[PDB]
C-alpha cells in the first residue's frame, strides 16, 4: 500500500531509480517551509515537556507514557523502560533547545498522550559536515493509533528544527517506512543465564541444563588487559583527540577533502549555495570498510556522553605509563520491562556505545567491557553490526536478534551502505 505521508517528504523513496551514487540534500528551501504552529484535533495541546527538572511533573507523564506506551519487540514480549536518569542524559545534551521536546495533552485531564524529541548533533557526511538532528521518542498512546497523530507530531518537530535553521535529519526504525540507507542487525551476548532463562528470552537446548548454560556463556577472565578504568571529566580533551584520530583513520575521503570538508550551514540559506554540497561517487566500492557517516563530538560533547552515570552510561579508557589515552569503550543502559509478568525482577540490559581499540584487538576490548557489564548488574549485552563490530560477533558466542534497525536520513541523498560504514549510535 502507498503512503500518505512519506510520499511526501524530501527523503528517498523505496521506488527510487537512481543510476548513480550521490550525495547531497534533496531539497534546499530555507524561506519556504511553515513557521506556524500546527492544529491538533479539538481538546488536545502541544507543551514543551519540561525535562529540565527530573522532579517535574512532565518527567513523570513522559515517563508514564514510555514505560507503556513506547517500543516493543516484534513479538511483544518486552517493553522499554527507560528511567528519567536516562532520558535527561538523552535528551538534555548541549546546545539542545526547550521546545524540542514535543508533548501532546489532553485538555479535559491533563494526561500526556504522545510525545517526539529532537536533540542536535554534529555529523559528518562524506565530505560535507553539519549541525543536524536526531528524532527519537516518538510515542502515541495505544489507544490513540492509527488516527493519523504521527505525521503531525513529525511535521511539528520539523517545524521546530528547521525555525533553528537545521533541516535535516537522522531516525531510526525497527520497520521498513521509506528507503533506508542501511540496516543494522543486533546480535545478543548472554551475561545472566538464570534471569534471561526464566524471563523467557532464552531457552535450554536438548541434553543442557542451566549450570551447563551458565558455564558454556561464562564471560572468560584468563587473559585480562590491565589499564582500564571509568573515564572521567578530566579526559574529555585527550578523549575528543581519540575520536578524531580514530575518524581520521577510517575516513571515506582523501585527506585533503577531511581537511576541507564542506560546512552545509554555511550555504543552506540559499538554494544555488547549497547545491555545492551534490557529490556524486563513481564507484561505491571505494568506501569498502571505511566510515562514511558518523556523529562529530568536542569536548563539551564528550564530557556529556562519555561519562560515567550509574545505570545509565559506562565509559572506561585505557592508559599507558604517561597516562595518555589510547583505548575505550563505552555501553549505556535501558531496562526491559516483560510484558506477561509484572512481578519479573529488574531486567537491564547493555548496549554497545562507541568504542575504540589501539592498543588490543576488538575482541579483547570487548571482553574487557563484557567483564564490566558484569561488573554492573547488567542480564544481557546488545551490539550492532556497526562500525567494526563484525570482528566481535563472527566466530563468538553472540546470538542474532529477533529484529533489525533500519536507518535513515531526512532531506539528504546517502547511497546504500553497510552498517559498517555507518558511526550513528541512536539512544
Ligand atoms: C529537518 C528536520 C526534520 C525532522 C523530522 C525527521 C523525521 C522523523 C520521523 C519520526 C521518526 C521517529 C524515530 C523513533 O522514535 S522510532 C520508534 C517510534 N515509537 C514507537 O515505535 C512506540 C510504539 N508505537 C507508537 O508509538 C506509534 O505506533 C507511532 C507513534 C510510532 C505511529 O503511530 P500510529 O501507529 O498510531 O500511526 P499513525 O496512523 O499515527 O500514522 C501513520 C504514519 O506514520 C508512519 N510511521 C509509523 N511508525 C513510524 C516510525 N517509527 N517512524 C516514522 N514514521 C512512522 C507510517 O509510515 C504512516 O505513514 P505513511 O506510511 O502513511 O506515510
Ligand atoms: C537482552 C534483550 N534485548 C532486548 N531488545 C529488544 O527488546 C528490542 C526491541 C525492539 C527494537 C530493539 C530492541 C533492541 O535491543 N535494539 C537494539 C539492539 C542493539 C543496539 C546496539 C546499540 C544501540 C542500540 C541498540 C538497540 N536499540 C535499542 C534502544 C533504542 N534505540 C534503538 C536501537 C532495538 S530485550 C532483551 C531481554
Ligand atoms: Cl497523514
Ligand atoms: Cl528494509
Ligand atoms: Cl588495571
Ligand atoms: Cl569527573
Amino acid at each position: 500500500k502507498p503512503h500518505k505521508f512519506w510520499n511526501t517528504q524530501p527523503v528517498v523513496q523505496n521506488d527510487d531509480s537512481s543510476s548513480e551514487y550521490s550525495f547531497g540534500p534533496i531539497e534546499i528551501e530555507p524561506d519556504s517551509f511553515r513557521k506556524e504552529i500546527y492544529k491538533l484535533p479539538d481538546g488536545f495541546s502541544w507543551f514543551d515537556c519540561n525535562l529540565w527538572d527530573i522532579e517535574s511533573q512532565d518527567f513523570e507523564d513522559t515517563y508514564q507514557l514510555l514505560k507503556d506506551h513506547y517500543v516493543e519487540d516484534d513479538d511483544s514480549q518486552f517493553r522499554f523502560n527507560y528511567s528519567k536518569e536516562f532520558l535527561r542524559w538523552a535528551l538534555c545534551v548541549p546546545g539542545q533547545k526547550k521546545n524540542w521536546l514535543v508533548g501532546v495533552r489532553v485538555n479535559e485531564t491533563k494526561k500526556m498522550v504522545g510525545f517526539i524529541s529532537a536533540i542536535p548533533i554534529k555529523v559528518r557526511i562524506h565530505n560535507c559536515i553539519m549541525n543536524t538532528s536526531v528524532v527519537n521518542f516518538l510515542c502515541v498512546h495505544k489507544k490513540l493509533r492509527s488516527k493519523r497523530l504521527a505525521p503531525v507530531l513529525i511535521k511539528e518537530i520539523t517545524r521546530r528544527i528547521r525555525c533553528e535553521k537545521i533541516f535535516q535529519s537522522i531516525y531510526t526504525c525497527g520497520k521498513n517506512i521509506t528507503k533506508p540507507f542501511t540496516i543494522g542487525t543486533y546480535w545478543h551476548r548472554i551475561i545472566n543465564v538464570k534471569k534471561l532463562l526464566e524471563a523467557g528470552f532464552i531457552g535450554i537446548p536438548r541434553n543442557m541444563t542451566m549450570s551447563s548454560l551458565i558455564k558454556y556463556h561464562r564471560i572468560p577472565a584468563d587473559k585480562r588487559i590491565e589499564g582500564f578504568r571509568p573515564s572521567v571529566d578530566s579526559d574529555a580533551e585527550q578523549i575528543c583527540k581519540l575520536f578524531e584520530n580514530y575518524f581520521m583513520k577510517y575516513k571515506d575521503v582523501s585527506n585533503e577533502t577531511m581537511n576541507n570538508l564542506i560546512n552545509y550551514d554555511e550555504i543552506n540559506h540559499s538554494k544555488e549555495l547549497g547545491k555545492q554540497a551534490y557529490m556524486k561517487l563513481d564507484k561505491i566500492e571505494d568506501l569498502q570498510d571505511k566510515i562514511t557517516i558518523h556523529q562529530c563530538f568536542n569536548v563539551e560533547d564528550v564530557k556529556h556522553y562519555f561519562t560515567n552515570i550509574d545505570k545509565v552510561i559506562v565509559t572506561y579508557v585505557r592508559e599507558n605509563k604517561n597516562k595518555e589515552i589510547t583505548d575505550l569503550f563505552s555501553f549505556f543502559i535501558i531496562e526491559s520491562t516483560v510484558i506477561n509478568n509484572e512481578r519479573f525482577p529488574t531486567i537491564n540490559i547493555a548496549y554497545s556505545y562507541f568504542n575504540i581499540a589501539n592498543t588490543c584487538s576488538l575482541k579483547e576490548l570487548f571482553n574487557e567491557m563484557l567483564i564490566t557489564a558484569k561488573n554492573n548488574n547488567c542480564d544481557a549485552f546488545n551490539t550492532l553490526d556497526l562500525m567494526q563490530n563484525l570482528q566481535v560477533i563472527q566466530d563468538s558466542k553472540f546470538i542474532i536478534g529477533t529484529g533489525r534497525l533500519r536507518y535513515y536520513v531526512f532531506n539528504w541523498k546517502i547511497p546504500q551502505i553497510s552498517p559498517s560504514n555507518v558511526g550513528i549510535i541512536l539512544f
